[PDB]
């Protein structure tokens, strides 16, 4: 018997499976309970943490994906397919994985800790493009992932209930990582430097846990790809997360007429549901037309987050953290084929004026007449007001910037001049295999494969300066969870890569080429959306 | 004795003087009489025409200024003083200038009619850098350029009262061009071939004349250097004008104490002051402080103006009329040492972040905090929002922009739209003997020279270039102002000169190197200033 593939745990004994890569092996532990199934009375619930077992629980492969909603609006599409459920949808979903290398380390370890995204309504560990057998076996980390409860059972919120407190997502996350301090060892494992990244909504979880005093404890550096927690919407109010919750518990029938509706019986009819059935109404909530915007996302109660994500940014202390922060170079155009007007992922997408004004509308939501015509002011070129091709591009940098790009560097600069150590990149390299159409350049969730270390895939088709590159990231994000530093320690032959301050605001471009050094995260643009706008909204 | 010193118009008998020139003599008639001597009872009032006289009235000097403020700021300095007034200050000052060449033409010759400016307050035809010789010698054009009422004596206005109309000043330069039209054929010139051309308060000035029916018909071509009549500072409500006319007369004691308010009185005890007392509060009836704002401009009255010049360019059809427009490259460095903070012609005027936002009030006058905040989001470099250099010239552009560059571009591209052939240009060469400081570069003004073709004068210190210079500008404006086309029309292989369309907006470059096609004049600020923040302001 490998004793390598046999683990104890505070809960027990497990038995892991050995994974093959070009380069050697590593051992991995799918599927590890790190909480009560939340089922039944516990829907909505904050999670409990697994009860210990008797025997040898099988950790050999992926447990199952939380309930959500499945991408259908391009079937048997890889680009959309992707990041479907491959595992079966269950509300016993709260598993984690842990990869560590073989053989297993004699020394402890940085632990790298992957929080998947998907707008806080889809995504699971499970994914393919997830698999952390390259990165453990090329950086001798250790890297572990969980699930989180996704949509309305991680994130329906009625505030001030016992209930349906929200956030249960996050504090799933929680757990998981408590379960890293409390067990990360027996893998070989330092539990004292503990690294967290994630991406997308995944990123804003993590920037939410850095400003969750509870969750701020259990790591020591993040990093945070194209999401932030601030961003507009990354978060809900109270009220109307009230609203949503009461919208979602009527188009199921709940309550049934003519009974009350206080928060206890509207939960104790929503728990009488089956799962799909609450799955098949999460969009029907949305108050208006847009992309970018999701049912069911962490809500500022005042208990998870004291106050808002501006907020505590704004009046944080990060002394002694180090964080890398980063973008793809087209943040906006995945979302533009989700609503916009004139948008279809195949063909060229060369929308009109009309289309460029009506989706603006989309893609910036709930503002004023006078807001959307500053933010066509911003964007248009005015010596070409009415070409397709930068309507396209124009509109793409208008969701990309005011959901991604702009939060994020509002993030940065208000890290680095708090205390904090910042690391900026922008990633411009366009995988060759990737199916979306090339006029949305390098889109939303496209860096993760090259993070991952897919490419060292012998199935797959990337080309051999893709692979290289990819050792590249791996070593970057690698040497960033050791030493809180992307650069490698005692090179001075590599390129460097400058930290990002509120002054020079250096950043690195991410691609075949070697490292390039720039300043500005389109600083003209984003001194609009978080300097002028809000001025705009608020004298109205 | 030389005959054609000696000429006969519809008034009386002229003898002119003989002007020499590198390249040969040019026959002029320096202050012919126009109009009757606006004194006494005529103060303020429309002008008379000159009653014919018997004999020679004297033509050989030019006739004295008409009252105006006289610039103190930096005495015994050639930048300012070239400007100020080089003849006795009297109200009897309506003379007119007639330039023609030697030996007179045979054939009428196409008229070229000069308007000065000078915010409406300043400005002679008898000033140097206005000198006509060089240009109606090397073009063999005739050249005309008349003296008007500025300040409170051609602009003041009681509006709907009779005995101050308001614009009389403007009548001033309408009748001047009756005169041309009468008489110009006995100086050998072309009554069917005249060219307005005015600089800064004279462009403005030609662009009335322009939207004025009764003026239409006296001319064919107009050329607007740095200047339009739609911009922020050339023109002035009713309203305003009568609180104006009416804080002067009560500065110099109008009305009496204790007597009444009507009109009559008001105007009657403005006419019994002597005319220094009125020029010396023409500064203390402006509203706030501010740079590029004059006391006494053209008024709104229904009258010579039917409609505003905003309104009045958008209604108007301008097929069969030909349009040079055209900017300095600096416009707005000129007025910052007038009351800009931090800014002064004798160091470099590194102005600091707290003097640009206090300087762009002052540039910026009277509009909403929301409005400067536009304004400044608009020109501050965020990834340099504090360099002194880049500061400077940021409100710089805010003055230039705000007064000149986007009055004159939403004009030239609506006259382009509507019916008219449009020509533009930048002019982007600073005079070698300039002595205004180098970092206002080429300032509000300072084309006049090479257009009027100074450099040729023997007693300059221009250089070999420069000359070369003047001559095709000239050639530019005379082949005009024949032609109605700055080109050649035939090399052609010298480098054309685009029209100006609403779409392409091409414009050329004037200095040493051969003329080049650009696209936009500075399209992304004009559209600022023109589209958005007009929407701002009606949000309020
Ligand atoms: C690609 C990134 C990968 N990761 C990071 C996981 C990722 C990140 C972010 C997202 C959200 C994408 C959207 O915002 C579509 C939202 C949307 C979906 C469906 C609908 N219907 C209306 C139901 C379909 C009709 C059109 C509307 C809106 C997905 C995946
Ligand atoms: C250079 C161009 C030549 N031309 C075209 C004739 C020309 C065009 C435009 C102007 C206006 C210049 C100004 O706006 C000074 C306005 C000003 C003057 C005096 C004052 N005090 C308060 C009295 C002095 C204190 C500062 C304030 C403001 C001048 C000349």
């Amino acid at each position: 018997e490998d004793a390598e593939l046999l683990v104890t745990v505070r809960g027990g004994r497990l038995r892991g499976i050995r994974l093959k890569t070009p380069g050697g092996p590593v051992s991995a532990f799918l599927g590890i309970p790190f909480a009560e199934p939340p089922m039944g009375p516990r829907r909505f619930l904050p999670p409990e943490p697994k009860q210990p077992w008797s025997g040898v629980v099988d950790a050999t492969t992926f447990q199952s994906v939380c309930y959500q909603y499945v991408d259908t609006l391009y079937p048997g599409f890889e680009g959309t397919e992707m990041w479907n459920p491959n595992r079966e949808l269950s509300e016993d979903c709260l598993y984690l994985n842990v990869w560590t290398p073989y053989p297993r380390p004699t020394s402890p370890t940085p632990v790298l800790v992957w929080i998947y995204g998907g707008g806080f309504y889809s995504g699971a560990s499970s994914l393919d493009v997830y698999d952390g057998r390259f990165l453990v076996q090329a950086e001798r980390t250790v890297l572990v992932s969980m699930n989180y409860r996704v949509g309305a059972f991680g994130f329906l919120a009625l505030p001030g209930s016992r209930e349906a407190p929200g956030n249960v997502g996050l504090l799933d996350q929680r757990l998981a990582l408590q379960w890293v301090q409390e067990n990360v060892a027996a893998f070989g494992g330092d539990p004292t430097s503990v690294t967290l990244f994630g991406e997308s909504a995944g990123a804003a979880s993590v920037g939410m846990h850095l400003l969750s005093p509870p969750s701020r404890g259990l790591f020591h550096r993040a990093v945070l790809q194209s999401g932030a927690p601030n961003g507009p919407w990354a978060t809900v109010g109270m009220g109307e997360a009230r609203r949503r919750a009461t919208q979602l518990a009527h188009l199921v029938g709940c309550p049934p007429g003519g009974t009350g509706g206080n928060d206890t019986e509207l939960v104790a009819c929503l728990r009488t549901r089956p799962a799909q059935v609450l799955v098949n109404h999460e969009w029907h909530v949305l108050p208006q037309e847009s992309v970018f915007r999701f049912s069911f996302v962490p809500v500022v109660d005042g208990d998870f987050l004291s106050d808002t994500p501006e907020a505590l940014i704004n009046a944080g202390d990060f002394h002694g953290l180090q964080v890398l922060v980063g973008v793809v170079k087209d943040e906006g155009s995945y979302f533009l084929v989700y609503g916009a007007p004139g948008f279809s992922k195949d063909n060229e997408s060369l929308i009109s004026r009309a289309e460029f004004l009506a989706g603006v509308r989309v893609g910036v939501p709930q503002v004023s007449d006078l807001a959307a015509e500053a933010v066509v002011l911003h964007y248009t070129d005015w010596l070409h007001p009415e070409d397709p091709a930068r309507l396209r591009e124009a509109l793409s940098d208008v969701v990309g910037d005011h959901n991604v790009v702009c939060p994020v560097a509002q993030l940065a600069g208000r890290l680095a001049a708090q205390g904090a150590r910042v690391y900026a990149y922008v990633f411009e390299h366009r995988a060759s295999t990737l199916s979306w159409p090339l006029w949305m350049g390098v889109p939303h969730g496209y860096e993760i494969e090259f993070i991952f270390g897919i490419p060292l895939d012998p199935s797959r088709n990337y080309t051999a300066e893709e692979k290289i590159f990819a050792q590249r990231l791996m070593r970057y994000w690698a040497n960033f969870a050791r030493t809180g530093d992307p650069n490698e320690p005692r090179d001075p032959k590599a390129p460097q890569w400058p930290p990002y301050t509120a002054g020079a605001q250096q950043y690195v471009s991410l691609d075949l080429r070697p490292l390039e050094v720039r300043r500005g995260l389109r600083a003209q643009a984003c001194a609009f959306w978080n300097r002028f706008l809000p001025k705009l909204l608020s004298a109205t």
